[PDB]
């Protein structure tokens, strides 16, 4: 439920804000460990061909839960809607991705559904995305923020991070971003990517928010 801890603010354009040990390390390890059976390459079917292909955008592994998938998630997804102020109905279940290895994700928008999410396909607009930091990354691996206004700098960022504002996963952290403005309009500020992993094993779960009910 309710939630109390540090929320860094970290841009208003686009609107992002850093919520300090939002999972437990026992959350955190929780879905790490359920997911990992189950996740596979990223892919897409080229329209071509008619073949499934390795995605060349997100090059992680993937899986989906569904929402109330099970109790342990269900506390945590009553937790994101707490902090985002918008109602479960309007969520999307956790993609939970591994990036390692050089994996990536090229920058993009969350405004709608992408054919390399794992999962089902829904309709709707995103305003909100909560990304889930599930295990803390030695090198690379930043969320990077390329149209934002104050770009991170100096040694200790990959030069990956250097091309926008970035955040470090760091076990736990959670990183709350807007893809829309409060008046429902774009914000092209938002576009945002995972730098490659380059030392360790980056675990993310990301919540996509619709501005309404799925489905339903
Ligand atoms: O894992 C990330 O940092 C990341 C970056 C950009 N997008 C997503 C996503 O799942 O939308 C996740
Ligand atoms: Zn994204
Ligand atoms: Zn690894």
């Amino acid at each position: 439920e309710e939630w109390r801890g540090e929320v860094v603010h970290l841009s208003w354009s686009p609107r992002a804000f850093l919520l300090k040990n939002f999972l437990s390390d026992e959350e955190c390890d929780y879905i790490v460990e359920k997911a990992r059976p189950k996740m596979v390459k990223s892919s897409v079917v080229d329209n071509e061909s008619g073949k499934s292909v390795d995605s060349e955008i997100r090059t992680s592994t993937g899986t989906w839960f569904a929402k109330g998938e099970d109790s342990v998630i269900s506390k945590i997804e009553k937790r994101v809607a707490q902090v985002t102020m918008i109602p479960l109905e309007n969520h999307e279940g956790l993609q939970v991705l591994h990036y390692h290895d050089g994996q990536k994700y090229e920058p993009h928008y969350d405004y709608f559904h992408d054919p390399v999410n794992a999962g089902p396909e829904h309709g709707g607009q995103r305003v909100v995305t909560m990304l889930m930091y599930l295990t803390t990354v030695e090198e690379g691996g930043e969320t990077v923020l390329p149209n934002a206004e104050q770009k991170v700098t100096g040694d200790g960022w990959s030069e990956c991070a250097k091309r926008g504002l970035a955040v470090k996963p760091i076990k736990g952290d959670a990183l709350m971003f807007y893809s829309l403005k409060p008046d429902g309009s774009n914000d092209p500020a938002s576009l945002h990517g995972s730098c490659p992993t380059l030392k360790g094993d980056k675990w993310s779960a990301t919540k996509w928010i619709h501005v309404a009910p799925i489905g339903g």
